[PDB]
């Protein structure tokens, strides 16, 4: 019979850690994603309005008068830091994909018939 | 005994597999058409105002002036748009009702007595 | 030893089937009841403004100008048909909590010593 | 072999209750903790509006015009309130961890070698 040495196993075991873990941050960076694209399709809204158009903004269940500008300000920072946030999770994504490759690589020598 | 063949064991595993497709379809399709029924709440509402009726809309979490005629232009689109996703997945409930119907005909006469 | 009969080992089926019954029943009545309870709210708040107060309403994304005596009744019906739905709710509660005191008794009367 | 007597078994038992019933608590927490930190949040921005700003309110789905003094004051009252209901939740959290401390002591005492 195929006999799996309890190393391998334990492999076996890291890499389905290994993959939940992925799922997640890829959920997570998909949040981000999703954040992102509001936010950037907003922005682009707001920009396309008069200089002069009136503008309000929430804040909390309150509303509050502002102007062209400052939501355009607002809105690209809250993009920058959507992006700062993204770019971290896919440094952690592809870290995560690199752990998978090698770690499948190294099952498959390991179980390699001689 | 009764005694099922493993291909039939396998056309109920698949009919098992179809149904819970099915399940995510229609709820897939539920969730459009509430949205589709909000739409068009909303769309009869603002068309029953008069011309020159004062409208604001919401981007994001801000708040800008609008018109009726824009606003009703909007939600237009907004139906269409969820008026086509809704066929789509109707199409695609339609061809599982009749693979459910075709596999569960084959398992039953592939299970009925000689 | 104990030997509960087939019957009443149904019973006890049941008894737990209506439980679960009866749990969705009252998470439905607590939606209905939280809703009713914001509305309300709501309608005492509304209520107190002057005459002349300026209101709002939104309808899905956009906002429109409406007036005090407006916004009060279509609270009102709100309110209105919370309270049925409540009602109708409650009628369902009630009848589970009989079925279940019924059902409880006769398993009990049936596992009662000689 | 290692014996673990029937009441430490019971302790061991219980201390996975405790467990549960901190991480509901402590979840508990932290939502009040993040309506803490927008509602400070929201009060710190609407108290940096000129006094004479013009700030309207959300009533459910409506929209009436308030004033910065009141919506300050609004805000000020959501948040004692908020931190009354946190140290609460800090007090029982506070207790589940001693009790935590406490039984995790006497299961090590009841198993400790002679």
């Amino acid at each position: 019979m195929q006999n799996i040495p309890p190393q391998v196993q334990a492999m076996l075991g890291q890499l389905e850690s290994y993959q939940q873990q992925l799922q997640l941050v890829v959920q997570q960076k998909q949040k981000v994603q999703l954040e992102l694209t509001e936010a950037k399709k907003a922005l682009d809204e707001i920009e396309s309005l008069p200089d002069d158009a009136v503008v309000y903004k929430t804040v909390g269940t309150l509303i509050v008068k502002t102007t062209k500008d400052k939501a355009v300000a607002e809105l690209k920072e809250k993009i920058e830091t959507l992006e700062v946030r993204l770019n971290a999770l896919e440094r952690q994504e592809k870290k995560l994909n690199e752990k998978l490759k090698e770690l499948t690589a190294q099952i498959q020598s390991a179980l390699r018939p001689p």
